[PDB]
């Protein structure tokens, strides 16, 4: 149940999340009141999950990159992982995904020598073992897509 | 240079990209005035390269997503799969990557089938092979850290 005027607003406000009611509004061609509210009900179904500035992660000293997959060293227990990572913040995403691993994770860093060090940490967080992947470039990324 | 008060700003920021021009200037001791310059020249300086709400996939009918690996076919060809593959639009992300292919891609599609067609059109579109790992589900996503 989204409409063609939501559709809209996602669209805008995926594009440019700081996009001013008045701006959106005279773009669906509604009331900037019509707008605030068709937003706040967008914002609490989850369609907006919140809106974040996208930031660039070597303007601040995040000189690699990773992803790093992770699978239990004990299949055993339900799966902490994730929970026992959420507080590493050098963890940006985590994943559960198909096949013979059962986690991917996106990590940022420092350097190599900062690269060891989390690895460790990760592996002795989630008793887990670790098949990395350093990304050596992005080309472009979070480009979200509504249809 | 990152004057530990641009430091205070993209966190600020990057949890809430609506934060106004005022309520940041408050927890971060400034003039509305100086706030804005900084955020003007932080996204001059490519240290902001923009504002996103961020939309659940789900919502969206993007109930698939998936990592695509893919490797050029003809060594011999120039090497642009980035490039050919940027009009599709259901890429999210493409990076390059030193592991056992050439490139990772975040994709995102309808079901199952929207996939298969995907990698089809993936494949001739840039010379490459496919190899995709499905996410089940995302735990959570852009944690963004400012050390
Ligand atoms: N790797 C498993 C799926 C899985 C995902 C997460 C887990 O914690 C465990 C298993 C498979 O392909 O079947």
């Amino acid at each position: 149940a989204l409409d063609d005027i939501d559709r809209i607003l996602v669209r805008e406000l995926a594009a440019d999340g700081r996009a001013t009611l008045s701006e959106l509004a005279t773009r669906a061609g509604l009331s900037v009141s019509a707008v605030q509210s068709r937003v706040r009900r967008l914002e609490s179904r989850g369609v907006v999950q919140g809106y974040s500035a996208r930031i660039n992660p070597e303007a601040v000293g995040h000189l690699l990159s990773a992803f790093v997959a992770i699978t239990p060293l004990d299949p055993s227990q339900p799966d902490d992982a994730p929970a026992r990572l959420e507080h590493i913040e050098e963890v940006e995403s985590c994943y559960s995904v198909a096949g013979e691993e059962s986690y991917v994770l996106l990590v940022r860093v420092a350097s190599a020598r900062a690269l060891e060090d989390l690895l460790q940490r990760i592996r002795t967080t989630a008793n887990v073992r670790t098949r990395s992947t350093i990304i050596l470039n992005t080309f472009y990324s979070d480009r979200q897509h509504i249809p």
